[PDB]
């Protein structure tokens, strides 16, 4: 067998990739968000009660279908980055970064020694089918992608720094936190906090990496795609599962 | 501890209660659906991939909210109905049942001996709350409510004996299964179908019966509620979270 | 390996075992009542919410302690008799058992071919520890025990004829379905209910079989033991869970 | 979205089909194991803990590779087939098949109505895809495949008549289950089980249906395959895995 | 929906709340203990096996229930805190707290930026019903309730700084862990261990803070109600049930 | 009840344990192991996907059979130490070791105050038996077990350091992570590497530590037990599974 071929990094510089969230933490809703043709699908580890074994369930539901899945951590560790590769997770979207420094620990996180410092184990791993891929200690690299989030005030002091990190693919605004840091808790929409994001992506992509977004607004996805963006996520499985059900009840009432 | 009061049951008798299909066979994606406000919630044993213990821990989920739950069970089986009203179901629908014989046997499969067959374990079951409710098996059976489904040729060829039994508080039309026993699978909508099913309501409810049927129709749901019928599902959650998640994906292709 | 003896069955001729009812249907739980010391553990499939897997992980728990294992099924259903014999239940307790023509089908699906119709597939089972059992196909019949439940007027109007079959190792009394049955739900305590109990473990023990029941009501339990009740189910774990901790909130109100 | 093909189904006319046995009763493993090749994977729903739910973790993990699944239900149960179906497996092996009465029973509980028994619930079935296969209810009977196993003295005194069940895709000889139904318990190796195995396989081909068998002993399964035996499983996962673990310890003892 | 009411913080200035650890790691469990009529219910993350997904089934099965639910994580971890801040935990119990500095870092950890750190995802959380509690990011930080422990000597020699910590709403004193680190392990019940568990529950109360403690000693519990200590644990769920069935069985041997 | 014996720490100075790596992540997959008579059992929470509640279950399956248990952290992360000893792990190795202040504070991570840090909760831990065995907090500390892995350049660097360290039983060496270090990732059969390895082990047993290692190398495993080493594992479940169905296929390809 070769090796999974990481299309969602491939395609950072040749489209613009439409994302899903996955937050209902399960195989089944995975299978269901799999089918309906989403560039790719964000398995969040972060904000949706997932571990390890659920995520594997997930990757392994979503691995028939042409999405392609990224994977968040709860945080930037190390050991949990090195768990996510083996499962074999080749996209990862790191919350909360802040420094260069930071940044290029991640990158390391994702590479195999002498070069990084992800813990070697191909033996056990569903990354290499358990050896079924032959040459796999020697392709794994190639095909990781590392995306890491600018959403603090200390992610923006630290913008041009992080963009200077060989091994950065991309920078994901993570609206949410960077509205709740800049005083604009719920209120991402406000122009203070918009024209900081329209300058953040503008940035990202004139240092030449991958720009990207998760907005469940319509208008302002459509802008971030016009911009340039590269991964624009433009909903989240939990908000319309609950949207949908309540707009059908309110025809009844 | 007073026995949790059957709402749904007594609501059959003083108004119209909107209904969502729970086929996502998960706690967490059953609560998000227990927050919306329908008056009953059906945990689908039958076209979902559940088993007592998924619709336990859906129980539980939904037990905090308002929303009245219902289980279907896979079949008419007398042993499953048994293990279902322990874990503390308190209404059931039968799926494809065809004579007033059957329709007397899950009437005894829900009532305690000696006037049925309920087997008897009140300190192992949530039903009593581990005898935390005292008088559990005094106060059972009056909460109990049967619901069981006219989807066959067969079933009307035995509508009139059915609606004969006591003890059968609804009837149910399964318009898919019915569609599809009359030559019309997929095309439920065809006159010849939908003729049937509101002859079949009218039969229901001029028996002294609640009526009840599932459609994702809007205007055949509204058409079924003008006709008086006592219990109207209106959509499923898999179909909403797949549609919800379509619709969103064509706004950007 | 050598198959595992089956202490439980030899000690019906030797001792009176005292019983523990497991019905907290998790492994961990399982493990807890094994530490205590009882000889048999009753892990229920008929009021507890259990199924094949989580009974195999409640024996893979109580197998490291000398607490034997029984279990009971939801009903005697052959084919699910066959599921648990072979993830290693080594005794069954069958509810609800009628008539000699259903005590000797429980016989033969507790035994292999040609004498039974217990279904073959030691390469999968635990029961023969997936072949390392080299002989298991041979000495597994010798290590299985067969026990009916009478519950029922019709159990009573058949006990005579359910004594007399052969492969019947034990008749076990449900006092819940009995009393239920006898139109004294909820007071199995009734003379009219214990003179029947009574009268009844003299006629199993009369015709050479073992007797079991089941009492939390220590007098009555302590009784059955002078009359040479083989084998006393004592307690209940969700029982004991729920009035510890109730009667610990008590001193404290 | 096309309904998928069951290729397996189509090769039973086109060429010999190598399967592997898949017991260990989880997604992960059986993820391994449609990475090694075999044409076919039997998920045992009859001798392995597996139920519903962990079936379809199995259906879920295998889906992304070549290999074709086929699911053993415990028994020919018409509502257990009707779930089987709807999680989405295409391949059905009924075990212990004994008359056309049953077989013709076990045809019909594949199909939908009006010519079959299937339950009709397309809506939240994973084998529709959630109606994102827009012609399923269309074109699902096409791609099913029913196989029925004959393995005791009642099937061998009424194979003509099953051999003669339109609809019956494919016979199945079980030689644990059929040696010890002839009195050669654990001997299916000798003469008088292997010439009757033998001329069950060339009357199965004569009537135009496909044979199959599993055996792990090579000798036997090449001597199959040389007969023109359709679809052989040549080993058993459980099997595999602890005489490989068993074989490497001897080497160190 | 309005935001869930933590009962719990507001009685820690009204009255004294009896509590109950639960430690079965179980949303079955837990709900047993649910029932009973405990102030607050101890769902233990760092003594009992239980992760994020196994602490949410239990926050599910208890939220139909009077008793307050309050988390505690394996240690003060900023990601952990988030993590079961989102499943809906409104109380925290943090152990091993050993310095302002840590106190002040928990403080922020249970807050939303920009006063603190908790990280922002809404639409994922059951804390926020998926944004069905519309004001949820206005609403949220006034319901959070945090604690923390002092049980070394570390803590000891900084608890005059931790009291000054405006955030830490009640200090816990764990016996277990204290004793141990006192050098009498297994021994708290001394009076060198008591006369400073009173001392330190004497200094919390001066300082305006809640107190709280755990004993399975009745006398002990009694004497620290007597003190004004604000939220007493009084036993533990694996405790009670091995020693309901140890007490049990030894009426029998 | 006594404290379960650490027999594979006392053994560590008498004779050479063979070991067997367990990935597949399952209890059922862990008892399958427990069968073959393996001297040690390594349950992987570094490179296989476990987590507490995993690791729990398989403890629990090979609980009832002699085969020692093993388990290894995803790191050397001091709370996550405490929940493996509590579920009852007497034997962790910890990776990626780097410096004799690290193996000191993984020494004190597995051992009570005051002496250690391990946090005291014995009424909630398997470990104890639920406190059934009565004098555990005296009698724990001497049945644990502490290997660390030496597998980086700074661990070589840190090995005499690492050596010195009381508390320490055996050093393993992991050749994937040390070969990777080294610049000959994916080859560790290399002499360079192997001369160190060899160098290594002799230092190792020189200090009057045990020595460790895996291999799947027959010959070089044989090769490392001539030279003293005391705890070999030989391979790994995940490797034997995959190699066994690969190499049946090939035999009918
Ligand atoms: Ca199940
Ligand atoms: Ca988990
Ligand atoms: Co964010
Ligand atoms: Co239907
Ligand atoms: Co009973
Ligand atoms: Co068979
Ligand atoms: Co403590
Ligand atoms: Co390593």
């Amino acid at each position: 067998m070769v090796n999974t071929v990481n299309y969602f990094k491939q395609k950072l510089k040749t489209e613009q990739q439409i994302g899903m969230w996955v937050g209902l933490a399960d195989g089944y809703c995975a299978e269901i968000a799999a089918n309906v043709g989403y560039d790719w699908l964000l398995i969040d580890g972060e904000h949706a009660p997932n571990d390890v074994r659920s995520i594997l369930a997930q990757l392994q539901s979503i691995a028939a279908y042409p999405s392609q899945a990224v994977v968040r951590p709860v945080s930037g560790d190390v050991p949990l980055i090195k768990q996510l590769l083996d499962i074999g997770a080749q996209t990862l979207l790191i919350p909360m970064v802040e420094s260069a420094e930071q940044a290029e620990l991640m990158v390391k996180a994702t590479r195999y020694p002498p070069e990084g410092i992800r813990g070697v184990g191909a033996a056990l791993a569903r990354a290499s089918r358990w050896n079924n891929i032959s040459d796999y200690l020697q392709t794994a690299d190639e095909q990781i992608c590392l995306l890491v989030q600018v959403e603090s005030k200390k992610g923006l002091d630290n913008l041009d720094e992080i963009l200077n990190v060989d091994g950065v693919d991309g920078i994901f605004i993570g609206p949410a936190d960077l509205s709740a840091a800049l005083g604009y808790r719920g209120n991402p929409g406000h122009e203070f906090v918009q024209n900081i994001i329209v300058q953040t992506i503008q940035k990202i992509r004139a240092a030449g990496k991958a720009a990207g977004i998760l907005s469940a607004d319509e208008k302002l996805a459509k802008q971030y795609l016009e911009l340039g963006t590269e991964f624009v996520a433009v909903g989240v499985d939990t908000s319309l599962l609950m949207k949908s059900m309540k707009q059908l009840l309110s025809k009844f009432k």
